[PDB]
């Protein structure tokens, strides 16, 4: 029996507000925390924020905690739903808001509700997180599949100072052989990039994204990519670790066309790309890096610029801005052959069943899906199980560095240990990881 | 009963492994974390494998082992009431056998130390704070919730390494919180505007860092960002100096980061005192931390004749009894920086907390600038009753993790506590 809801103001790692719920059953006490996004689609479910100036920056989350202890707490605990049943649960929180977008109470409302059930129901089975997520969501179990982790080591775009555009710089270990040996690896790669990053580009250069990446000044990805070829040498991991890029390129599509200094209020438009154009800068990069997988090439509603890419792209696309984990958007994504991965972010689309169906539709489309952090995280480590329960064998939680990553990436280690014998490391096969 | 005792390795806010040890018993498994300093020469012994192909000579092999191979066992046979945390430290004080810890590892020890008590709380059916205030003896009626001491921007072109603030003006901890984070992103804001974009990137600790040449140019800049978030007159300042980084051949060098720094404009300890007085007179800064080096003394005790705030103790005292008496001895300093992992066990630093509260001293527990999501000493903080706190700038979650838990305590004490504030100093005696 769920005998109270309660939701509060805590801290993510940027230093804002975000919404903290709090689950108590006989089992005891059960705490989710949501995330919030930088670089977030236009097409996500309301994140909704005070915008009193006087508080916060004008980023207060009262009003979606309020929510929760005025609106939805009272409403839950009546109900009473049986927590191990996660479809009523998120049932009943859709309905209580009654928007597509959760535009009413605000998805930062009810996902915190949503997380914290379903941690509630683990506990009342008796099993991990994972175990029951596995369940929730269908997946096979023996093996479980752990995931490769996509570190991103470089931070641009919205997640740091600098004129570099594309957002994320992200290497992921596929030629090791368990997580912990491609958790090793990524630290040894990164902390080779700190030291080749701050010679190359000044000491200053080794402070960090929001994402805990190094943080270059730099004008191009070219040159982003020969940082980060030159660290997997030097940590002497050549051939075993491969890259991965986020363009974000929804944050510099501006006039049909794409802002490759969209972060330069000099910006020069005769420089800015076509899809075409941009299409051909990428398959340059392509040619000359070990890149495994690009997310979001283009804008969210460019459609005809993924379809075109797709076509002969050859590699994992994923799509992020494009899909917000919405199985709406998902559905037109397959139609329209635009990408084969889809990046799962939960808060994008506000509930946990929400998020385990566009998984659901991803597969069944020979999608593959990587699990995702926000650029905003925090201490919370769902999404280290989710990835494990969904058996997706692709996360990307950060670099190796700032704990908001650090404690998705520990949790990974433990799950590890913990599944002993009964586990494989997607390695090479992230991409279809779930087909392991 | 304890029934294993168990280490693996994890991963800190910098990427760098360390020790994470988990305790069972009948009440379930119960974790804790070792932190890691970039260290006082007396801290006790941080065991590293020096592997130069394995995580940079970095890992943490040997430190685990020392916990699977050689306390685990022996912790088992003991048949250790955790309830006790002083059998427990004991028992592992003595398993090492050595005044440094350097036979099985500081790394390894402390965080069987911390498990310990977690699981003591649980059995207690008690909140961690709560059972160390028990631990410690601290009163609880009411509780004292901390003044956190927020690293927003961090040097050392400019010598000083640290420069806090500190919302002592707050009425609640969570006003505190607030009111610290909007002049955090204030002072992001303004940095980014006056030294460029990349300046907003952050530290270690999660402060910002900018090219600044002088501790004013810091300090003004502080000061316009506390203005800008309309909080000036509620929000106070602390340094962390760390002088040791800058301690040559009997004088302090403030352009040592300079190859070519003019050694004949190196200060005297009365020199460098006389800086701080000036910055002190014309900042609101109410705490400085290691203004001198771990081991000048006299210098330390010349600048304590005629300061006026609270002077923090770190690599002199390095949470160590035996220096907190010397310190004490020679009034050197009137507060404490707390790090468990200093010392190495929670026993000794309950012991040296004690020892400082019983000679007027104050404590400001602290973080290390290798943090991990354990949150440990925002119970501690707590439990000690002393207002005061360190745990980074309001980013990063490493530092978010441990703020947020006192968020928690806050709204879960009630009535039954009081925010410092102005009273941070003597906090315990409140
Ligand atoms: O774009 C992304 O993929 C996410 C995750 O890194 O970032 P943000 O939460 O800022 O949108
Ligand atoms: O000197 C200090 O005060 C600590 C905490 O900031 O730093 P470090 O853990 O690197 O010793
Ligand atoms: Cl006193
Ligand atoms: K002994
Ligand atoms: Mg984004
Ligand atoms: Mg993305
Ligand atoms: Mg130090
Ligand atoms: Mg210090």
């Amino acid at each position: 029996a769920v005998s109270k809801v309660y939701a509060r103001s805590v801290y993510d790692s940027r230093g804002n507000p975000t919404v903290e719920v709090e689950l108590t059953t006989e089992k005891g006490v059960f705490r989710s925390i949501v995330p919030s996004g930088a670089s977030t689609g236009v097409h996500e479910a309301l994140e909704m924020r005070d915008g009193d100036k006087s508080k916060w920056m004008g980023k207060g989350v009262l009003h979606a905690v309020k929510n929760v202890n005025d609106v939805i707490a009272p409403a839950f605990v009546k109900a009473n739903i049986d927590v191990k049943d996660q479809k009523a649960v998120d049932d009943f929180l859709i309905s209580l808001d009654g928007t597509a977008n959760k535009s009413k109470l605000g998805a930062n409302a009810i996902l915190g509700v949503s997380l914290a059930a379903s941690r509630a129901a683990a506990a009342e089975k008796n099993v991990p997180l994972y175990k029951h997520l596995a369940d929730l969501s269908k997946s096979k179990t023996s093996p479980y599949v752990l995931p490769v982790p996509f570190l991103n080591v470089l931070n641009g775009g919205s997640h740091a100072g600098g004129a570099l555009a594309l957002q994320e710089f992200m290497i992921a270990p596929t030629g090791a052989k368990t997580f912990a040996e491609a958790l090793r690896i990524g630290s040894e790669v990164y902390h080779n990039l700190k030291s080749l990053t701050k010679k190359r580009y000044g000491a200053s250069a080794g402070n960090v994204g929001d994402e805990g990446g190094v943080a270059p000044n730099i004008q191009t990805a070219e040159e982003a990519l020969d940082l980060i070829v030159d660290a997997i040498k030097a940590a002497g991991h050549d051939g075993k670790v491969k890259i991965g890029l986020d363009c974000a390129s929804s944050e510099f599509f501006k006039d049909g066309k794409y802002d490759l200094d969209f972060k330069n209020p000099n910006s020069d438009k005769s420089k800015w790309l076509t899809g075409p154009q941009l299409a051909d800068l990428y398959h340059s990069l392509m040619k000359r890096y070990p890149i495994v997988s690009i997310e979001d090439p283009f804008a969210e509603d460019d459609w005809e610029a993924w379809s075109h890419f797709f076509k002969t792209a050859g590699i994992q696309i994923v799509a992020d801005d494009l899909t917000v984990t919405n199985p709406k958007r998902i559905a037109t994504a397959i139609e329209k052959k635009a990408a084969d991965a889809l990046l799962l972010a939960v808060n994008q689309i506000g509930t946990l069943s929400e998020s385990i169906k566009a998984a659901q539709d991803s597969f069944a489309a020979g999608w593959g899906v990587m699990v995702s952090h926000r650029s905003g995280e925090t201490e919370d480590t769902f999404i280290a199980d989710l990835v494990v329960g969904l058996r997706t064998g692709q996360i990307k939680t950060g670099a190796p560095a700032r704990s908001e990553r650090l404690a998705k990436l520990n949790q990974l280690l433990r799950i590890e240990e913990e599944l002993g014998d009964n586990a494989v490391f997607a390695g090479e096969n992230f991409h279809h990881g779930d087909k392991l």
